[PDB]
C-alpha cells in the first residue's frame, strides 16, 4: 500500500481525529481487492500516530458502501478464483476461503486496532457493507439509512460472522432468515448503532462524538477498549466468522448461487438485485418494515 | 515493508512442499529484533499464499532455536519514545508499552493463525522470547536434550505470547512460570509441549519426516483440519491471555526489579545480569532445572 496512491479511499488526520474515507461513490464505496489492504495499512497507520486518538471512518457519495463489486502465481490470483467459480466443475472451497477470509481480517482491523473506531452511515450500509461496519467500535447512523444483508436472499452469507455477536439471536435472526434491511432508526432501538439522528444532523453528531471521544488520553482509550474486547471476544466472534466465512464460499457455489450469477451477466447486477428484492417489496430504498 | 531479496533476521526457502523459514542471527541465539515480527508474518504470508507450498517449518541456526529479546520516527514505536518509556524515576506508559510488544506477539500468532501447518524444530534452546515464538507453532518437535521454558519470570518478563497454559495445562504452566524453571526435550513430550522429542543425533530426520507426511496431503485437507481444531483452542481464551500477559511483561520490564536487572545487564552486560539471575537457582547456561 502507498499512501501517496491510494485507490479506495483518503486519511486525513484532523486535530486527533483520523478520518478514513471511501472514494468510489460512483460505484457505492463498493469493496474490492484494494478495500481491505487499504483498510488495514491505514488503521494500522492512525493507531501508530501519538498524535490520533480515534478513527472515523465514512463514505463519499449517496451511502456508505454497497458492498461486494500482485497475486499472480498466488492462491489469489484472478485466474485461480475465477477458475474456482465455474459451476460445473468441482470448487475448492478452501481457495474460496484464502481469498475471503482476507478481505474479513482487513475490516477486523476496526475491531482489534488499539484505538477507537467510529462509522458513520448515511443512505446505505448493506451487503459487505455492513461486514466492514460492524466491526466498528461505535455506529452512528442516518435515521434513513437502510442496513442490512439483502444476499442471505441469494449469493453470500455475511462473512464477517457479527451479527448474532451485534444485535444477539432474535434480532440478527430476523434479518438473515429475510435479508431484511432496518432504518437507522431502528439500528439505533436494537442497539447496533449509539445513536440515528436525522439525516441533516448527522454529520455534526458525528463530529461531536468523534471529539468527545478524541478528547480523552489515548492511554486511557486503548485500556476501555482491551477491557471491553475482552467480553466481546470471550463470545465466539473469531469462530463466528470463520464458519460464516466458509458458509459464504458456500452461498456463491450453490445452485442458487450461480443462478443469480448468470442473472448478473445477462442483465447487469443492478438488475440481478433488483429481480432479488422486488419480490419482497423492499427494492432500491424501500423500507423492509420489520 | 519486507524486502524478499534482502531478510534481517532469517531465510525462506521452498523445497518441494516445505516453506523453510530459518533464523539468522546464530551467535546471538537468533535473538528477537525489531523486524524479527514483521519478517516471519510477511514469510508466513507468503507461504500461505503459495499453493505449491504444504507446510511451514521454523528453525533456528547456531546453538539453539532462540534465547528471547535482544521508518517508527514520529510514531509510538520510534526508538526515543520507547526509550523514554523506560526511565525508572517518572512515570512511565503501560499503553505506549502494550503498543511495542503487542506488535511482537502479533508477528509471532502468525504461526497460530495461517491457514496452513506449522512446524517449529527446537534444538539446543528454546527460552524466554523464544517460546512467544515457539508456542504458537501447530507442532513442536524438540532434540531430547533440549532446554525450554521462560527463566525471566524470575525478573524483567511475563511471557507476553499467555500460551503456557493453552499448552500445558494449569498445574504445568504454574509449575514453570512461578519458579522460572526450564523442562527438557525429552519432558516437553511427556507433557504434550512437543509432539515428540528425538536424541539430538535423529531431530534432524525425524523432522524432515513430520514435515514429509504433513506435505503429503492435499492443501484444502490440511487447512480444513487447522480451522476445525482452532475453533476449540480460539474458544479457551487465548486472545485474553495473550493480551493480559502482554500487559504483565510491561510491567515486569518497569517494576523496581526490572529496572535493577536491566541496571546489572547496562553496567556489565546481558551475560552477567542472566548468570547472576539463574546461578543462583543452579540452571545457568544449558544446566537442567530438574523439574
Amino acid at each position: 500500500v502507498d499512501f501517496d496512491n491510494l485507490k479506495t479511499m483518503t486519511y486525513e488526520v484532523t486535530d486527533r481525529v483520523a478520518r478514513i474515507t471511501f472514494n468510489r461513490p460512483e460505484k457505492g464505496n463498493a469493496i474490492v481487492a484494494d478495500t481491505p489492504l487499504e483498510l488495514s495499512a491505514l488503521v494500522e497507520r492512525a493507531d501508530l500516530d501519538p498524535d490520533v486518538h480515534v478513527i472515523l471512518v465514512s463514505g463519499r457519495g449517496e451511502g456508505f458502501c454497497a458492498g461486494f463489486d500482485p497475486y499472480e502465481g498466488t492462491v489469489l490470483s484472478g485466474k485461480t478464483q475465477a477458475l474456482n467459480h465455474l459451476p460445473d466443475e468441482p470448487w475448492d472451497p478452501m481457495v474460496d476461503y484464502q481469498m475471503m477470509s482476507r478481505f474479513v481480517r482487513g475490516f477486523a482491523s476496526l475491531m482489534h486496532c488499539d484505538k477507537p473506531t467510529v462509522v458513520k452511515i448515511h443512505g446505505y450500509c448493506v451487503a459487505g457493507g455492513t461486514d466492514i461496519a460492524l466491526h466498528a467500535d461505535q455506529v452512528i447512523a442516518a435515521a434513513d439509512a437502510k442496513i442490512g444483508y439483502p444476499p442471505m436472499r441469494v449469493w453470500g452469507v455475511p462473512a464477517a460472522g457479527l451479527w448474532a455477536h451485534r444485535l444477539g439471536d432474535q434480532r440478527a435472526k430476523r434479518l438473515l432468515f429475510t435479508g431484511d434491511c432496518i432504518t437507522g432508526a431502528q439500528a439505533a432501538e436494537w442497539g447496533l448503532a449509539v445513536e440515528a439522528p436525522d439525516p441533516a444532523d448527522l454529520d455534526a453528531r458525528t463530529e461531536r462524538l468523534v471529539e468527545r471521544i478524541a478528547a480523552m488520553p489515548v492511554n486511557q482509550l486503548i485500556m476501555a477498549k482491551l477491557a471491553c474486547n475482552t467480553a466481546l471476544l470471550n463470545q465466539g466472534v473469531a469462530t463466528s466468522q470463520m464458519v460464516s466465512t466458509v458458509f459464504d464460499g458456500i452461498a456463491r457455489h450453490t445452485p442458487e448461487g450461480h443462478a443469480f450469477v448468470a442473472t448478473a451477466r445477462e442483465h447487469g447486477f443492478r438488475e440481478a438485485v433488483r429481480r432479488r428484492d422486488e419480490p419482497m417489496g423492499d427494492h432500491g430504498r424501500r423500507a423492509s418494515d420489520v
